[PDB]
């Protein structure tokens, strides 16, 4: 009785694994993780047992692998004895020989293509997966990773990573058996006494049926669980609360989430976010611009909402055009304290230009710490059409010339807000970082009033029961003189295979 | 062999447990603890063992407890069989028969006094410690609690709660014995193949060397450690950089602290922290000052600093008085966008006062999104003797009447400013609550750049070698009409037991 692990790389979708006896694709680090997983052993005089089929066999030159012996199953290849790195059975079964008489192998792994995929989960011998999921889909298969079957349960999910502007995760799936240990009975015995007085009571942790993919608990390495996590503390510990809309919202304070934007891009994969939107309202930011209808014009009606002439007069800007939103993100930015008088006035010059500041201070000062542009200014805020949520963000540079960025937001609509501010800022991030010259960092989000709209519930629980795919990868097609000069044709997309999008209405 | 715990309530620092036959205290949720530790039992048909002596029997009544067998250890009492509830026995070796021959018998406790833990421990009988460290130590005592051996180490520290003003820790020590499992090998086999392109090795855990009390893995409840706990992470990751001085630092970019205030106040109890100091500069920034003699007339020098001519002259400041630091926190707090002069002049009324709103906003409108009080004003940052490093500032109105505060801070001095900003925004927090009505919640800090100063290394390893003590309470003497009229004889700091203060200096 030993283990046997199954080792393969297949397509986030359709989970291709080869095309005209090779790879679809050529990830160099993928193959040393095939070398680290089948190398891992605790015995120095054991060795790993690489079990594959004769047509894998022929697709690695015929060579044997060092530390490791090969077992190749061939219908019809000589079971010459010559080399002791290559040995050849006749079929899957009596290939497993190894388990109870051949002790001098430590572990078996599975890695031969379909055919032995396919027999190897058909006949129940495997113990695991460690499966690296490619983005990579538009593309031609031959040869495909069976499905997973339900005895397996995904245990761990690696953050995304990116080899030729190409996506990739990392798990592992262990299958299901049957059916520190004083400390956790403490702790739930000091929660009966004290009620709500213990902090812990307050944030009590997701229960499973809310909890997104709970069969992966210490493996939550996938930084879209920031994300989906948050959703899940909200769902139990969220108080009912009012707001000045008409929908109440479940609240809980003092969130934050973090990403990762070296290797991958934070675009949610749970949910088709309209990634052209996000990216309109960002320059629509940069360029110091307050007229909401430059974004109706580019067919972008997020600011619709908050930006209609019953709404204005309502919180009392009756004096304002339909959609002047007046002194908001994109004037605090650009014209800081400057007398806001409409939204078609010329305001070049006046006001604190905290952008321009910014991107002179990155690269003149990159170890400053006053790498600050805030938003939240109370001279203007009875102007403004609704106060800043990312009110304020500040901006890092690593040693190794990455630029970092927090941001924090007082208000958080999960449902719709927060997959844009985490998108949005990672362009600005990156769009920071290139006309400055470093490259991206990491992306960190705290937040005040984290909330769900109770018109979301059913939205969002369906969110949660999708089990999250690497994120994708964004690219800049041209580098930029001036950082106003982007343009949506100058962004490219790589990599994004989400779930079907989830409609879900703004509060007013 | 079943398992021989013992369950105490010691004073925090000489371990007393009673004076005079009874105990020096009167914590009803301690009680309680006591009774749901010593009937935590996993068979139905099966009786816990809680073992005491003559003195202590006498200290309860002797009257036995219910669902539980009570062991008396008497040289002379008469060993009656009429009660099957209580049993006595003449040596505690003797009374230790319950492990091999009374199968009715599922665990046995000792919580009988010093002359039964003293016994207990010198003979290696004792498997478990339940100890609950009681904030009382200017009182007298008769009976303590023997020193714990070096057998035995922390596995667990509860968070600080409170009971008539007395704080009290839950702590748990397990003695130690001799010298998910594949999840770690895998994150460890990514981490050789990406280098710093995998986020995990940019956020290393802590070596134990660093790490304060590493024994406690699992059960690191006490929110000091969310202090302690940053300082490892700067010490394992943190950067060699530059600044504006000439001492470099290792900073780490995006941290968080969360702090309880209920039950507990985040003074940190590994340092004597200038509890006063920390105060008046608090009630300083709420008056709205700006002048640095005010503090210095009070006898604190923290803002001496950045108040010195040959300081002021050196940032451009040559033309302002000694100790004039320009529109600083408290004047953008009281005057927002107010045209400063010097510190001399009348600023009442010019400006917009923040606070003045923040406290209407926190009664008036609870459920307001939009409790925040920022000092960040880039048309006066040129102006200031130092920018804001504590920035932006949100609070927040709980379902329950409790006042929780979140922080933005841009750069934290972790061996100097962070024990500051900790328990400043902790009374500012409280303040707020009690002028409009609330009672304190949560307080989250959230970081941006996170640093050790390098003159601080050899202070702050000392103070991550002291295992922490329960947080004091704080609580105030007198209600206030004003916010303003807090003086430093209203507050009250009480069960504050420290470490012996640690002397680091700033850096100018
Ligand atoms: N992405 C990834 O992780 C991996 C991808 N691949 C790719 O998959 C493709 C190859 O897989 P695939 O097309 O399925 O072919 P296989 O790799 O599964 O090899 C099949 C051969 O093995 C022998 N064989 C298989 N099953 C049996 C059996 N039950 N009894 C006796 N002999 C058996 C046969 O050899 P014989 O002719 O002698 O009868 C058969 O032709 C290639 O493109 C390869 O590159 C391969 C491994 C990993
Ligand atoms: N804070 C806490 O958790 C607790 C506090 N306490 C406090 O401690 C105080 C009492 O403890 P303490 O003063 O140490 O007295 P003890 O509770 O330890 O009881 C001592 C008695 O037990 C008997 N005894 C002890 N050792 C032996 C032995 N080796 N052989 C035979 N008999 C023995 C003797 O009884 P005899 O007279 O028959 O010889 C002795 O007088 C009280 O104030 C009590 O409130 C007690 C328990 C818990
Ligand atoms: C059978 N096969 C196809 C193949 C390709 N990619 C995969 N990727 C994964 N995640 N899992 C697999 N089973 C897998 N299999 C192989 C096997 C070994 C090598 C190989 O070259 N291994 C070298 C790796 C060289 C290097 O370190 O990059 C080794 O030392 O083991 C390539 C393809
Ligand atoms: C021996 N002793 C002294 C005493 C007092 N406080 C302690 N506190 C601690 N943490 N540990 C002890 N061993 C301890 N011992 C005792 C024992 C039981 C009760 C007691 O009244 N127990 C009731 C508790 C009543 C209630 O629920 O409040 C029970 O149901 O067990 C009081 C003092
Ligand atoms: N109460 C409230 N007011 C807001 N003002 C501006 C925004 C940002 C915003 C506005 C609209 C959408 C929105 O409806 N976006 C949809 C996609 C919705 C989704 O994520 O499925 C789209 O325009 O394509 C998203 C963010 C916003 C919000 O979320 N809530
Ligand atoms: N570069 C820099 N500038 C600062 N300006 C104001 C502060 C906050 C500050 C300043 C001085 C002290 C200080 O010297 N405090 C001592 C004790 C220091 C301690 O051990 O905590 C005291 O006031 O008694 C503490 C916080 C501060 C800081 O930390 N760093
Ligand atoms: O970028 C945004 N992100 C966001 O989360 N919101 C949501 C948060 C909240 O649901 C609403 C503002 O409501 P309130 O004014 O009460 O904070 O806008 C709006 C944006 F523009
Ligand atoms: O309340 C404070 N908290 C704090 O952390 N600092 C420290 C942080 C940093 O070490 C220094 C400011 O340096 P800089 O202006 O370069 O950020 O002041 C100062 C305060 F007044």
């Amino acid at each position: 009785e030993k283990n046997v692990s199954i080792v393969v790389a297949a397509s986030v979708l359709s989970s291709g694994i080869g095309i005209n006896g090779q790879l679809p694709w050529s990830i160099s680090e993928d193959l040393k993780f095939f070398s680290k997983i089948t190398n891992n052993k605790c015995d120095s005089n054991k060795k790993n047992a690489l079990i594959m089929g004769r047509k894998t066999w022929d697709s690695i030159g015929r060579r044997p692998l060092k530390n490791r012996i090969i077992v190749v199953i061939s219908s019809s290849l000589p079971q010459d004895e010559a080399d002791p790195n290559v040995v050849v059975f006749r079929n899957l079964e009596d290939s497993i020989e190894n388990l109870m008489n051949d002790d001098s192998i430590e572990n078996i792994f599975v890695c031969g293509g379909e055919s032995i995929y396919r027999d190897a989960l058909k006949d129940n011998f495997v113990d695991r997966i460690y499966l690296t999921r490619v983005a990579l889909e538009d593309i031609e298969f031959d040869t495909y990773f069976p499905e997973i079957p339900e005895t397996f349960l995904p245990v761990y999910m690696s953050q995304t990573f990116c080899t030729k502007n190409i996506s990739y995760d990392f798990m592992i799936f262990e299958k299901q058996e049957k059916k520190l240990k004083s400390i956790d009975d403490t702790v739930d015995l000091l929660g009966e006494i004290f009620g709500i007085r213990k902090m812990g009571n307050r944030h009590k942790f997701p229960k499973e049926e809310i909890y997104n993919t709970p069969s992966i608990r210490f493996g939550r390495e996938h930084y879209e669980f920031q994300y989906l996590d948050l959703l899940s503390r909200v769902l139990e510990n969220g108080a009912y609360r009012e707001n000045r809309t008409g929908i109440s919202t479940y609240s809980i304070f003092g969130q934050m989430m973090r990403f990762d934007m070296r290797e991958s891009f934070p675009l949610l994969t749970t949910k088709k976010v309209a990634i052209r939107s996000i990216f309109e309202e960002l320059i629509w930011f940069i360029k110091g611009d307050t007229n909401g209808n430059h974004l109706i014009e580019k067919k972008v009606y997020i600011w619709s909402g908050n930006g209609s002439k019953e709404y204005l007069e309502r919180i009392g800007l009756g004096h304002r055009e339909e959609n002047d939103l007046g002194p908001i993100y994109g004037f605090q930015w650009r014209h800081y304290n400057g007398e806001y008088k409409t939204m078609h006035d010329d305001y070049t010059g006046v006001g604190v230009d905290q952008l321009a500041k910014l991107i002179e201070t990155l690269k003149n000062n990159p170890k400053d710490r006053r790498h600050i542009l805030t938003a939240w200014n109370p001279s203007a805020l009875s102007q403004m059409a609704l106060p800043p949520c990312h009110v304020l963000s500040q901006y890092y540079v690593t040693n190794d010339n990455c630029l970092s960025c927090n941001l924090y937001q007082r208000s958080c609509d999960l449902g719709l807000g927060s997959p844009f501010n985490i998108a949005s800022y990672a362009i600005l991030t990156m769009m920071l970082a290139q006309v400055c010259g470093y490259e991206p960092g990491e992306l960190a989000i705290f937040i005040g009033d984290a909330h769900i709209y109770e018109n979301h519930l059913t939205q969002l629980k369906e969110q949660l029961s999708r089990t999250p795919r690497p994120f994708p990868q964004l690219k800049f097609k041209r580098k930029v003189e001036n950082i106003e000069d982007f343009k949506w044709e100058d962004i490219e997309l790589i990599g994004y295979y989400p779930y079907p999008t989830i409609k879900m209405d703004m509060a007013v």
